[PDB]
């Protein structure tokens, strides 16, 4: 039911807000996650027009006040603590891990909220069609690579877009791109060095995964494109969460 | 024809320049054309945000760099004076109509600039069922109000949602609204009162029209809200497009 899985959403964020360090992946089924990243509000013009020039790598699913956290999505939470791992990044590089981010946000006081990503999912009907996600099989996150693939810049931000990869079997992959572009179109399917991938076995995000000889691999655009541009953009302090730990909201 | 439509947007620019003054509609046909709102970036954020919180109300065609003139929408087009003419806003009052912004610009250097607007328009799928756009059988603007519908509230901007009316024969509307919904979907039918309109005779926006004894007031959420928001909102300086006076891009309806 509807009223189940919003409980399980307000279970688990609960359980994170007590500290609980977990991947998220499939832990509140039917229930959109998102990902993260806070900035002051100055550099939040930069990365709002970041996200309204590339849609595609970053749709917003909210936008908080500058006096967050709290968000439409998840009456009553707070994104300081309601999700597992936080990415606290300074001067462009990672600088730490925390499950907490209450602190980090305590720095500045008109950080910016924004929630990324996309309530429809893909996966599910791939899934039903009897495609199979690799990750998925497995207790996996989704493999993610930075691309030479380049956003188009606004104000001081700019980077390249990262994409999360799904191996298809050579005979599904038409209807595989089909069925998620039915935005969601994946973004290159085949070769990986196309996109500057020059390995797919080592993800700059998340988890590698085992291809079988018989499948292709195919790229579609995620949400921590966002930390690509922190890390080309050299912003001064963002907070993001760590790939694989996201924020589950209450939008199935 | 090809290339012929933004060769005609091109030139027309080109008028507006070399200071002409003149209504904008009818010109360069096909051609998609839109409001404008220029910010300081101090402001801009509180506007971006305006938009992505009210997408019907305010969708964003383009949004320049901010300190640059320029758009995509446009090659070597400039926009403090491509524009006819323009409305200098000052403390959410508008204290000055020009043909030329390029004086106002200056007041900033960091100026952002917003053309507002959809490359789908509905008249001519109207026009194209006998159902007649009442405004452009007259010479005038289209009747714009402001409406009892609140925006989401953004930043320090707030403000009601302004519409567009068309007057449409009762037992057509049926098939206007469907058309003009292939953003473009209508957002009330019937009574003005109810929409928080006293006089449809009083536009807030353009002239008014005439309402022939059948037809039924259609409105749609109109590229003018942010207008209203400035008003709203006390903006302390802001430069928008004035009434039937907009920005004529290169990019095709």
């Amino acid at each position: 039911a509807r009223q189940s899985a919003i409980a399980a959403a307000r279970e688990a964020r609960g359980t994170y807000r007590n500290g609980l360090v977990t991947p998220t992946a499939g832990v509140a089924p039917g229930m959109t996650q998102a990902n993260l990243i806070a900035l002051p509000r100055d550099w939040a013009y930069d990365f709002l027009l970041y996200a309204q020039r590339n849609p595609k790598a970053c749709p917003i699913l909210d936008v908080s006040d500058a006096g967050s956290p709290t968000t439409l999505l998840a009456e009553g939470s707070d994104l300081r603590t309601d999700i597992p791992m936080y990415r606290i990044w300074r001067d462009g590089k990672l600088a730490e891990e925390v499950s907490d981010a209450t602190q980090a946000w305590a720095e500045h006081d008109d950080m910016v909220a924004f929630l990324i990503g996309c309530s429809f999912t893909f996966e599910t009907p791939l899934q039903e069609a009897g495609i199979e996600v690799r990750h998925i099989t497995d207790g996996c996150n989704v493999p993610m690579y930075r691309t030479n693939r380049a956003c188009r810049p606004a104000g001081r931000l700019h980077g390249e877009m990262v994409v999360s990869m799904r191996p298809i079997p050579a005979d599904r992959v038409a209807e595989a791109s089909a069925i998620s572009g039915r935005h969601g179109a994946p973004v290159h399917i085949g070769e990986p060095g196309r996109l500057g991938i020059n390995d797919l076995s080592r993800p700059d995000f998340g988890d590698a995964v085992s291809i079988k000889p018989g499948e292709v691999p195919v790229f579609w655009a995620c949400g921590v494109t966002p930390q690509a541009a922190v890390m080309a953009s050299g912003v001064p302090f963002a907070i993001t969460h760590s790939p694989g730990y996201m924020f589950i909201t209450d939008v199935p």
